[PDB]
């Protein structure tokens, strides 16, 4: 920053529509299929979205398709609090403006666990008071916060660029903070805030999964993409063979 700053806010992906059909009555088909729709047409802003981001073309082709393969959801989500919080604080999962979650909807989406700890990450937006900058920063940081076990192909530029966004987070701390103990004491909260994520995305990995297993049997719709990264990237998380990269133990 003001380089940094300028650039996560500039590549902020604009407003995404489900396409959702708010006038029939509500299902466990229509609801999740919306999801999965919604999921995909986000994927392609994500994607666009990290490949814009400062340093990200340092990592191997391979690696910048996996760190957005895995951390997709968490991705998602982290951006679905933020707006739930903004725009009808926190009362609804503001999926979309065409895709907004009552408790109705949470209850027949078969998912309402789900939504109540995501619902609960949005109420910690404003709980702890986060900044625009605060959270676009934390964001970019979780693009680079889950990797396989065994490393990616040229993990060093992922340490350096996985460490650069850590510093930038720092700064935006700083830059706000007379105090060196007020500093200390939101870096903890926000690591704290972004470790909370990975625990609502597994559950979210092992739900989808489940869902994409017996999707025929529920008449749910799974788009393209959606389908081949929940049934080849996923399962290594869910097998262990991927894990997110906590700050606290
Ligand atoms: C070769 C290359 C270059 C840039 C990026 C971001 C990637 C990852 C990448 N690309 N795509 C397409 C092109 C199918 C939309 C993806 N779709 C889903 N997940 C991905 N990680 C990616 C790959
Ligand atoms: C990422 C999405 C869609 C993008 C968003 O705003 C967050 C939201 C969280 C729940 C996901 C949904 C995509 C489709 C999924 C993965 C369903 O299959 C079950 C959980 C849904
Ligand atoms: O700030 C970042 O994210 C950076 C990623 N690569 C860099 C190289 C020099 C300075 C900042 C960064």
């Amino acid at each position: 920053q003001p380089i940094f700053l300028n650039v996560l806010e500039a590549i902020e992906p604009g407003v995404v529509c489900a396409g959702h059909d708010n006038n029939q009555p509500d299902s466990f088909a229509a609801l999740l299929s919306s999801l999965n729709e919604l999921g995909e047409r986000q994927l392609v802003h994500v994607v666009k979205w990290a490949k814009a981001l400062p340093g990200f073309r340092n990592l191997h082709v391979d690696d910048q398709m996996a760190v957005i393969q895995y951390s997709w959801m968490g991705l998602m989500v982290f951006a679905m609090g933020w707006r739930s919080f903004t725009n009808v604080n926190s009362r609804m999962l503001y999926f979309a403006p065409d895709l907004v979650f009552n408790e109705y909807r949470m209850h027949k989406s078969r998912m309402y666990s789900q939504c109540v700890r995501m619902r609960h990450l949005s109420q910690e937006f404003g709980w702890l008071q986060i900044t625009p900058q605060e959270f676009l920063c934390m964001k970019a940081l979780l693009l680079f916060s889950i990797i396989p076990v065994d490393g990616l192909k040229n993990q060093k530029f992922f340490d350096e660029l996985r460490m650069n966004y850590i510093k930038e987070l720092d700064r935006i701390i700083a830059c706000k903070r007379k105090n060196p103990t007020s500093c200390s004491r939101r870096f903890y909260q926000l690591t704290k805030l972004l470790d909370s994520v990975q625990p609502i995305a597994r559950e979210l990995h092992q739900f989808t999964f489940d869902l994409l297993i017996k999707s025929h049997m529920v008449s749910v719709d799974f788009p393209e993409m959606m389908a081949e990264i929940i049934s080849v990237q996923v399962p290594k998380i869910l097998s262990g063979k991927v894990k997110p990269i906590y700050f606290h133990t």
